[PDB]
């Protein structure tokens, strides 16, 4: 009896194997927008994706996560609320059944239809399993996706999906640049919190971006023929894999922007 998003074995039901779901900085959060204050002092954000090097996509029975190689210095994020550089090790997305819900974070309660999330280590604690045993580990920035015009630079990562339909089910994938899913502005709210699957660490330094990029209605629905299960199982399609808001927990939330 594994996690998952169902009835049975959803975000209501994790704190039981994960105590720490009801830990004093969980995440995904509400963005009341009103509230979250602006701070001068956030230094400009610095995403360098220039010559990242991805290897591999795989459905892990929950969503997909597109795997980089991080044996490197490059792919990094800094600058922003970050102290030091932190690598790029995968990214992935949440996302509903239906166009009205599907992110983690919300935004004055609105849910956008999917939430890509890629993943950084602080790159002074040397890889990714160390960085987790770290309460400055890790730095997320995460992007809304709302359904409109199509994301030219996603479509690559649509056309793989067919082949690793079920959990478990991984391909070759190699080449894809990260930097065909980033907004124009990086403008963006920042607050600590935590990994938004199980184990629930509470590692991240949040970064959401307010601009959302537009995806096209046929690429979410590809993401929507996914399986939750593994090959020769009950099909189950993979959706509505999100976490609802977290309680904020007196947390601040900064902006970078006026
Ligand atoms: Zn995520």
């Amino acid at each position: 009896h594994h996690w998952g998003y169902g009835k049975h074995n959803g975000p209501e039901h994790w704190h039981k194997d994960f105590p720490i779901a009801k830990g004093e900085r969980q995440s995904p959060v509400d963005i009341d927008t009103h509230t979250a204050k602006y701070d001068p002092s956030l230094k400009p954000l610095s995403v360098s994706y220039d010559q990242a090097t991805s290897l591999r996509i795989l459905n892990n029975g929950h969503a997909f996560n597109v795997e980089f190689d991080d044996s490197q210095d490059k792919a990094v994020l800094k600058g922003g609320p970050l102290d030091g550089t932190y690598r790029l090790i995968q990214f992935h997305f949440h996302w509903g059944s239906l166009d009205g819900q599907g992110s983690e974070h919300t935004v004055d309660k609105k849910k956008y239809a999917a939430e890509l999330h890629l993943v950084h280590w602080n790159t002074k604690y040397g890889d990714f399993g160390k960085a987790v045993q770290q309460p400055d580990g890790l730095a997320v920035l995460g992007i809304f996706l709302k359904v409109g015009s199509a994301k030219p630079g996603l479509q690559k990562v649509v056309d793989v999906l067919d082949s690793i339909k079920t959990k478990g089910k991984s391909a070759d994938f190699t080449n894809f640049d990260p930097r065909g899913l980033l907004p124009e502005s990086l403008d963006y709210w920042t607050y600590p919190g935590s990994l938004t699957t199980p184990p629930l660490l509470e590692c991240v330094t949040w970064i959401v971006l307010k601009e959302p990029i537009s995806v096209s209605s046929e690429q979410v629905l590809k993401f929507r023929k996914l399986n939750f299960n593994g090959e020769g199982e009950p099909e189950e399609l993979m959706v509505d894999n999100w976490r609802p808001a977290q309680p904020l927990k007196n947390r601040q939330i900064k902006a970078s922007f006026k």
